[PDB]
């Protein structure tokens, strides 16, 4: 049994209103507020949510939620964790209910990042996805999770082994001292996870979100520029995912990467030396201060 | 040769703008578009700037019907056909065209006295994507099919049929109903594209220019959503959910803020290549709230 | 320009209604439709109210042939073509049209004296789905292809060909057979849609207006079912199962209650885009019970 | 309006029937058909009774070219076009048509004096399937494309082009070659269906009515089989395997028993929608055995 | 009836051949073709010998526009239409046609005085496959769509529209822009195939015959490659990457060696079946380096 | 875990310039020169290279590179090798980097042919394949490797067993003393490997390369004839792969077989007695001096 997608993220944020303006107003996510005094939700599709924003006063990643197919698969993964000697907690019904899931296992990755494994997310079919700004299309999420993340790992090799145990597959995909970032996938999304990208001052570097329609990316890009939000890498294409993407600052001081047209991960491992086109460095200091093309 | 290609727009006279916004956007899912005109707003269903203009003039009826042609050459040909038939028409100026948000325009009347417009080059607001007035599972069916269809008043069914044939619509009688006096009601339905029909008439006496407008969702769940809302808001349903034998669409008929009917629907089939007629509907469409001009027994 | 689009219906004169029900429904799978008319019943093959009218008048022959056109404009054009050719015709009233269960109708005769009708707008009973008179694996092939095809009497093959070309059918000679006196039999086959042919003639002397009617099943197993029943009920088979080289359909020819032939079939190919002719059949169609006008050696 | 639809057949005058059987059946894979006529046999390539008639008359050239039309109405229209152009023609009797194994026929000559026939209704022998004169991996390409294509003698290229345009073929110059005197050779190629061309001319002086016939296999391996046999039997190859830039077909050119050329091929592309021209071939087609009228340098 | 089928070629007057090679091949990916002519070279984009002729004559503007028709019959018909409209034209000789590398040619001028050519039978160099002047991920989009599109000078928009309609192009106004004096700019766009447009004009005052040429890549990555190079080589970009609402193509506008604009692009949609108009672009196309005649605010 | 393709070849050559003229100028490969004093590269697709030419002064095969999906699969194959008792070396990072791969195992086949197993080839997406002469199309390589090779085996049965362990599948496909050549596949390419073809005076007999477009083969064939390069077998079709191919000499004195339209290997083993058509013997002495048709 393997994890099947990157189901949700929990984020600790200092400014909820700024996040609504950003994630809804620009990116097109739907804000969902169920009356909880300490959190709101960002929705991207049928699921009740893909992102939880905790009114916490911090500005980093809080937890990463990996999906499995069902209770049997969860138990099998948990049995594997026990076998390998990795500490985990079987969460209570009320903890599962908090995350809007039926079953939950809580643990950590070798870099100490809070990691949860779940099945049975809450799906709000009866209330159709309604975007925070006008959208030409939708988000790419069905069977692919909410997007992908680059996270902090002090031991790249331990992290690779850990995620392989969860069922992710991948290896080093770039050679840039040589920087050799590792990219991993668990479904049709080129990668759900990456790490080993040099020094990070937060647990998360970026989250990439994917539009179905190129025009929604153009819409988002125009707005980011109109609102003078920092762009760290201009519109371009990485050699690995071949997606058209840009990297811009979010209210928490790390990066979101709106994009379009990502390909599936190759059946067999490849590596690259540089990006295809674009991705010119602009505003430095967000952890992506490397020449991606040369 | 040149023919009308779709029912492009409707201009409506309304007495209450606030109720219409609540109704057309809040229930039906249309997008309200306000360009700051002191006397009008618009309802948008797709890429086009609008499909419906609401004129806040205090009346509650149809103001004008806009039929689309492919281009200026086609308009010119149609106008020439009108001139040959001795049908009076107005060639709109650039300011008249700009008003309707079109490139070129001809204004006239059908035989029933319904203001009729023929135009090309709708304004399309590609840059600001359609954003529904309530959450939607899908979209509206409009592309190459126009906004929907309408039943309108015709005192002379045959003259109306001849007129619309000249415009390029095709059709004939699709139903035969038994009337009280031993006469037969024989409503005419006409099409100019893949939409089963864009136009119907000959349903008997009407106190308004328009009986109903039918609008179509791509997704069944949007019909369910709209139906649940109509029922919740205690809005009159004249005909319950069902299917006519002609379009085979799943639809209901309900009151709008102007006292006539809208018919939200789903799954409309294309017009058959060859003329057919029917004596009844397939299922549902049971009569409920009476007095909207569709009190006839459909089964 | 306007052309007949399919063989829509046949009116038949019969002497025994009870035997025809047993035969057409009980064996063939057609649906019996009785509207309470004292002198007639109907056989239904699909969505249409009927494809065949049985007139219980005591005769046993064809009464009329109904050819479909797309609509009233097309009918009008065809009528104009008849008037130009100096062919006499009757424009049916609304009551005449209602009788045939159509919207509009023209009545005339072909050159062989066969009563011929041209109509638009068949009554379709969508609300009560086709329900076969015996269990069926599939359905009949009719959609855009009419009820099947017929071989009819023509004393003048060339005049008949010219007449039917005017109607919009296309075709020519498809077989050449050697006759006893050194002459050649050259039957003409004609089509107006995807059905290989709707009409054939020039098969020589006939004592009735009609030689056969061919009906087509969607599913081979329905042909097998019907064939097994015909054999069980000891009904005369004039030509055993086989295939003509023209339509390439798997068919047999058997007696009906009126003493002429029905040809149940399956897998009929479309008419070739360009004219072809043949000297024999592919396989089977061996002569069995003689005296039904098809005693010719097909191989 | 009406146009020729394919190159249907060729009649050939031959001096040696035995060698032609050995060649066309034994190497090429055609089916020999002998109906017991004392003076002729046939070569069959598909469902049709034949594509080629061999007249054992002692000459070694083309006897006649048969172009197909869809039917008798189309023939009539073409004949009317010939009469309007003041082109003399013969309307064949039923016995003349029977000879060619067709339903209707018109006989005339092209401007180069090549006997030209226009016909409808080929005899198709569906009942006895095509059986090749040597084992075949596949079949011939003929359906809706005729037997292949031919290069024929024309003393007046422009008159020939005008004549064939009247017949309904389309085309123009497809190559420009540099000639010794500073002139340019500009061969014309023409098509009437999906076959890149059915006809070409203007290749300069010819001592026979026909330069070559091209025949196409469905399967590459049949070309390989035929090529291996030609080489084994020491039959002259004038142009080795290669590809012309126009049809992009993989072909070679070899001698037949009458001293002219057959061009077995595979993978012919359809004629481009719009006229193109070329200055050379793609690959191969290197000159080998000279003196068959194609000694020109193709690259 | 007969119509132009694509924008086939452009002849350009240039002052610097070396810079144009560097630009069109080294950046854009076109193939340089040098046939040893002392005064000209060619740029190739596909199978055709060339799409663009560069005349090293010291000027820096458009020299001629070549529109394609399907064949000699179509050319003849178009010429007849020009003669009927009282439009003067030159029927090119075989040497004139050979110069342009075509089979037949007509030379004239549009109402703006732009030299306009109508031709059939381009020379296609199938034997030497397209080999780009820089490494390419894909190819150019040209097949049945011509080389791209152009904006050209027209002092009389209406006369220009009428002229091009006669040629067989279709279109009308696609944008309305607000001008400083309260007037409206209304550029006309026209198409003759699946390319959204081949031609546009009415963008106001121009100091050259041509404002821009748009060329389309099959693969997005080639646009990225070309864009990266333009930026690296410090070549002026007048409009940044973006999308017009009409063609919905992803494009940028940059300077060429002659001081006018090329617009490399990707993902152009087909022209809508029916006329549409817009008030702004979708995204990007922000004004950068000014003074190339496109300083207008597109959003 | 199985090998997935014949990823690359290393060739020892005496004349680099003659190889550029031949492989680029005629065949359409792309020459890649990264400044190494002792080697250049032949490229056929997205990959940095498919062939390495070592300026060595020899004229034979140097090494055969077999691809696996990733590091896990490499380790599993290596564990299988250890189990069967076959000697192998886990190559250093710098050895892996030399071959432009992420991970490498070096060994030999039973015939002593140098054999490498790898994952993660260098892919140069940003610099599109640009052919050494004009091409109508491209090479068939995606998921099929660079082509196929016939190599020297003194023990056919041991070689068959060895390659089965690597994951190749096949058996004798021809019966021509009876010559019974063995053909083996690991993907959609009819075969990647063959052996048991009689006496060989080099380690490699031929390499077959496949064009997508028939016209590129005609182009190559014309040039081979124009340049008077020895053709040993004329244009023809083998019964097994049913590809249209010819066999011609290369600057190293063995053979390249340009071809088109190869079919996939049958699901089930077949054998043949002769070729379909063509392949007539021409210039003898290249190790293919047999009557293939009779
Ligand atoms: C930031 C970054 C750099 C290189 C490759 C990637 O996939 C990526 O996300
Ligand atoms: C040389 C050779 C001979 C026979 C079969 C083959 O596949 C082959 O490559
Ligand atoms: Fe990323
Ligand atoms: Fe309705
Ligand atoms: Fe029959
Ligand atoms: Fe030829
Ligand atoms: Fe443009
Ligand atoms: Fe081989």
């Amino acid at each position: 049994a393997k994890v099947t997608e990157l189901g949700y993220l929990g984020l600790s944020v200092s400014n909820l209103d700024a996040w609504r303006d950003y994630a809804a107003g620009i990116m097109g996510m739907q804000v969902v507020d169920d009356g909880e005094d300490d959190r709101i939700y960002l929705r991207m599709d049928r699921w009740h949510h893909r992102i939880v924003l905790h009114a916490d006063g911090s500005d980093d990643l809080a937890y990463i939620g990996w999906r499995v197919a069902g209770p049997v698969e969860l138990d099998e993964l948990a049995e594997q964790l026990k076998n390998a000697g990795i500490p985990f907690e079987v969460a209570s019904d009320a903890d599962a209910a908090e995350r809007r899931v039926l079953g939950l296992v809580k643990l950590h990755d070798p870099g100490g990042n809070p990691t949860e494994i779940f099945y049975g997310p809450q799906v709000d079919t009866s209330s159709p996805f309604h975007p925070g700004r006008p959208m030409f299309g939708k988000f790419v999420t069905e069977g692919q999770g909410l997007g992908h993340i680059i996270i902090r790992e002090d031991d790249v090799e331990e992290a690779t082994r850990f995620y392989r145990l969860l069922g992710l597959e991948g290896a080093v995909e770039y050679k840039f001292a040589v920087g050799t970032p590792v990219f991993m996938h668990c479904n049709d999304r080129h990668h759900s996870l990456a790490f080993g990208v040099g020094p990070m001052d937060k647990r998360i570097n970026h989250l990439m979100i994917e539009y179905t329609h190129l025009d929604d990316l153009g819409y988002a890009h125009d707005l980011v520029r109109q609102q003078k939000i920092d762009v760290t890498l201009q519109i371009g294409k990485h050699s690995n995912d071949e997606a058209l993407t840009f990297y811009c600052a979010n209210p928490s001081g790390w990066l979101w990467e709106p994009g379009w047209g990502s390909r599936p991960a190759p059946a067999q491992q490849e590596h690259y030396l540089r990006d295809i086109f674009g991705h010119d460095n602009e505003v430095e200091g967000y952890g992506l201060d490397i020449p991606l093309k040369g």
